[PDB]
């Protein structure tokens, strides 16, 4: 069951997908498993929908593991999924959120990459799409979105780990999300979960121009990082992608924000570089716990 599932170890794709099935079997009135598309290599792409009912009500999007090597993110997503089912009807604030909004949680946004990080290359970042006139494989799915696509902050080289692909939305992993979010039509928050560096970022990455909601999003981010820090003292910086991490084009939250999804943020989880991508499994639960407080804070503001 999801009660005896080990949340304190890193899991395989099959184990995470199996976890989804268990959670849905245990909580059919709250959680459903949606298939939003197929990966390049033909693996199902799964989103968990958390809903108390209503008619096409406003929604929160959360993607994790778009960059496959960032194992702390998929691990945090599994923890999140369980947490939602525990806290609904128990925590007044989360109850209020799920009473007015649906949450769509995509734990493994890049399943081909995730498989590849277990089988061949632990540090694999990109998708696994074949590039026609190249010996190199894959596209950076977080450089592939239709928001300043192909501008500075991505590579045009197929062998680069920040290769943007031939055109915006070329990667089915990205197109599946775009289609789903657009078809739904009523997303109010869009949160992309990455690692590492302990940052909470808002748009833009592709341009130095500040967003018109900078004051509000900056305050939300400030509040969220203070909530996060309250648990273990984990210090996060916050600000726009471009001013806080680097210039990056074709990124997810730049796209989502441009769709009018005001509360668009990217988390960069633990750590700052001591362990980096190879954050030990004993850090999964404390990371997920503190990150939850930050995410909940954003959800409260979206509410
Ligand atoms: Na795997
Ligand atoms: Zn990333």
């Amino acid at each position: 069951s999801t009660n005896t599932f080990n949340y304190a170890t890193y899991h395989t794709l099959d184990e995470i997908y199996d976890f989804m099935d268990l959670l849905v079997a245990e909580h059919p009135q709250l959680v459903s498993k949606l298939q939003i598309g197929r990966s390049y290599e033909g693996r199902p792409i799964y989103v968990l929908k958390f809903s108390t009912g209503g008619s096409n009500r406003p929604a929160i999007w959360i993607d994790l593991g778009i960059h496959s090597r960032e194992w702390i993110t998929q691990a945090t997503g599994v923890w999140f999924a369980k947490k939602f089912t525990e806290d609904y009807g128990q925590d007044p604030s989360f109850t209020a959120i799920l009473d007015s909004m649906d949450i769509f949680l995509e734990i493994v946004t890049n399943p081909d990459g995730f498989a590849f990080t277990h089988s061949q290359n632990r540090l694999w970042r990109k998708t696994r799409s074949v590039t026609s006139s190249s010996l190199c494989v894959g596209v950076d799915a977080n450089r592939n979105w239709d928001a300043g696509f192909g501008k500075a902050g991505a590579s045009s080289s197929p062998c680069s780990e920040t290769y943007h692909g031939k055109y915006a939305n070329s990667e089915v992993e990205v197109k599946s999300i775009v289609d789903f979010v657009k078809d739904h039509g009523n997303f109010k928050a869009f949160l992309s979960i990455h690692s590492y560096s302990q940052l909470l970022l808002y748009p833009y990455g592709y341009t130095t121009q500040s967003i018109p909601d900078k004051t509000e999003l900056n305050q939300v981010a400030k509040s969220a990082v203070e909530a996060l820090k309250s648990l273990y003292g984990t210090s996060y910086k916050y600000g726009s992608i471009i001013t806080t991490i680097y210039q990056a084009s074709g990124g997810s939250i730049d796209w989502s924000y441009n769709q009018g999804i005001k509360y668009s943020f990217t988390f960069e989880l633990r750590d700052t570089g001591r362990y980096g991508f190879l954050l030990p499994a004993s850090q999964i639960i404390p990371t997920a716990q503190e990150t939850w407080l930050g995410v909940l804070t954003i959800m409260e503001h979206t509410l």
